[PDB]
């Protein structure tokens, strides 16, 4: 926790880190308990209140959504595909997910009653500090003191246990989360090109384009084992999307020497 530190000076703003191990506790990061905004990081949250209420009964995977023009926004490259059709809830939770499909998760939101009740669903799992308020593409407005579409690195570290790792889900629908987020598509230059050798890495992405970069990932080891939980946020950084990928780069580097 004090490379970290070093890391933030290169980066410009505000690094928060939470490098977490549940079966040992050990605990490494920086700024765990601030708040960053979660940009497109809350889909992750967004898939587990879909896949919580389908184990409900409340909800089906197989569901279909229909899909008008005026849902589509920009960086939606599958729901593009299906206007004047529809989706199944899978595959507009695997378009959300794996390519940060935009109008996917605007389509996912209301099934679970909207950003209040995917936050009224984290406060009930137990994350007291993530506040989701609006959907695409607002949700990516950010202001200090302005809680609206935040988190904390610890927090999140926290919902990627609760989600992939506890029984809040059933062990179907949590493989299948996991499942995606091994399978995505946007985390290649982050964390995933700083990370180790020997570990299989998901993970779930979010950028505005200007000033921040997540990325939040679950490690688990290929020789066997009990898995890491890494939540990166870089808000307010000086460089592009290609320095800040720069830092999510190191951020891996970091703790792949602490596994």
């Amino acid at each position: 926790d004090a490379d970290f530190a070093t890391l933030e000076k290169t980066s410009g703003g505000r690094l928060g880190v939470c490098l977490w191990h549940p079966a040992s506790g050990a605990r490494y990061g920086h700024r765990m308990d601030e708040r960053f905004p979660m940009c497109s990081t809350v889909k992750f949250p967004l898939a587990a209140a879909i896949l919580h209420r389908v184990d409900a009964g409340k909800l089906s995977l197989d569901q279909r959504v229909a899909v008008r023009q005026g849902d589509i926004i920009s960086h939606s490259p599958f729901t593009e595909r299906h206007v004047g059709k529809d989706m199944t809830v899978r595959d507009l939770c695997r378009a959300t997910l794996i390519i940060s499909d935009n109008a996917a998760a605007n389509l996912l939101l209301p099934l679970i009653d909207g950003p209040a009740g995917l936050t009224a669903f984290l406060q009930a799992q137990g994350d007291r500090i993530t506040v989701s308020a609006r959907n695409q593409p607002e949700l990516n407005h950010f202001a200090p003191g302005d809680p609206r579409d935040t988190t904390s690195p610890a927090a999140m570290a926290g919902n990627l246990q609760r989600f992939l790792l506890g029984d809040v889900l059933s062990p179907a629908s949590r493989q299948q989360l996991a499942d995606w987020l091994i399978d995505n598509q946007t985390g290649d230059a982050r964390l995933r090109a700083g990370l180790p050798q020997g570990w299989r890495v998901g993970d779930k992405t979010g950028s505005n384009g200007q000033d921040t970069s997540n990325d939040i990932a679950a490690l688990w080891p290929l020789a066997g084992g009990a898995p890491w939980l890494l939540s990166c946020y870089l808000q307010g950084s000086a460089l592009d999307d290609d320095g800040r990928d720069g830092i999510l780069r190191q951020v891996g580097e970091l703790a792949g020497a602490r596994l």
